[PDB]
């Protein structure tokens, strides 16, 4: 079954990867398809216009439609930057959905101007996810705005701590109804099993992928890793657990 | 599939031991260890016993305990003489030179110089030692000297479902010993079967996750998976901690 259904775009797998910083066609194809991924990220520097690997630069090695195209705005170090980073994409690219991030001076996200930045490209009509520090009140706002998901940041970006305040995102998931996708400063398989044990929908992971010794191999983890917490969670565990 | 543990003829593969020794339930047993994709059988067949004998009766038509390597157990002993008889009676009886050997104090928590008394004179005799401690390196020195098979090494009390409460000095007693280590007590859900694999365990002993799961049957399969992540995840080798 999928957990997020956009337009006719269904997310299924549980391990999203953020494949933005890549510039190998091949490793993508095989860090995607050792994740069992379902949903391809492109990026753009609004300030030159660079993007990062199109869709379409994989056509000969992955099967497309199997994929959903999504943007990101991971050069936005202001809510202004977002929506031209965003804007770039949906012209250009034709790009509708959106994970959108507004970053403070310490790779952190910024939850006032994300808010901010979503109300206005959901006047627009952008589908969006966007990544927040575990707050309710910014959580429920941006569900409010009809934001499709939220990221909610686990720990910092490439700490590899996994999550650091678990509490605090069970109890955001319980009261969020839409889904919730864990991201940030996971480091192992061991991190996706706990998100999953906690009701996250899915996960996303950058660094892990790229810094483990064998990438492929902790891609496949993680994939086997989401299905036991996910399992974990529906068997319902002793209480002492949560 | 390596086998993590050989003696003599037989191979333990399956990463997930599960305690049954206690349970009087058929049909739990059958499927806790199929759904667990367990190899081991904790044994307290007894075969001039009526209702022991007849519980393995009932068992065997619906489990293929030939695909299993059976081995003995002494946890329901309470004093180290007990144990030690229980072990002889074991081997007389039954020609089974296998042992999960546990010496007790009357908190339920293994009595590590008991133990090592108990190993010491068990191992003068050939039997083959799975004792049960307290992460202590000096007490784990004294098993492997003794040439103890594999070492089972407390996560958290038991029953408790707290998870591993020191991982750590289960990481360092991991690197420093050069026997298999199991750990067992107090796990509560996958994740953190996940997690003692992240700090090298080659197995995970499990009961009271999976007897007090609202499904038993899910959790013993969530935790299979789990061990398989978490083995994976290790052999990746994930990043390291910020
Ligand atoms: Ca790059
Ligand atoms: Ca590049
Ligand atoms: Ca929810
Ligand atoms: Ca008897
Ligand atoms: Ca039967
Ligand atoms: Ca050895």
């Amino acid at each position: 079954e999928p957990w997020l259904k956009i337009g006719a775009r269904e997310f299924r797998s549980r391990i999203l990867v953020g494949i933005e910083q890549y510039d190998s066609v091949p490793l993508v194809r095989d860090v995607l398809n050792a994740a069992g991924a379902d949903v391809f990220i492109t990026t753009v520097d609004p300030d030159n216009r660079r993007s990062s690997l199109l869709l379409m630069d994989l056509a000969d090695e992955l099967p497309l439609d199997d994929f959903t195209w999504i943007g990101t705005t991971s050069f936005a170090r202001t809510k202004e930057s977002a929506l031209r980073s965003a804007r770039i994409l949906r012209d250009s690219l034709g790009i509708e959905i959106l994970k959108l991030d507004v970053r403070g001076d310490d790779n952190t996200p910024d939850n006032a101007g994300t808010v901010e930045a979503a109300r206005e490209l959901r006047a627009e009509g952008m589908e969006l996810l966007p990544f927040i520090l575990p707050d309710l009140a910014t959580a429920r706002a941006l569900e409010e705005a009809g934001c499709a998901a939220l990221r909610v940041m686990a720990s910092p970006v490439a700490s590899g701590r996994g999550i650091a305040n678990p509490a605090a995102i069970r109890e955001l998931i319980e009261q969020i109804g839409i889904p919730v996708v864990v991201e940030g400063g996971i480091g192992s398989a061991r991190h996706v099993a706990e998100a999953m044990e906690l009701g996250a929908s899915a996960t996303l992971v950058n660094t892990a992928l790229v810094r483990a010794e064998s990438p492929l191999l902790m891609a496949a983890a993680m994939r086997q890793a989401a299905l036991a917490g996910l399992l974990s969670y529906e068997s319902g565990p002793m209480p002492e657990v949560a």
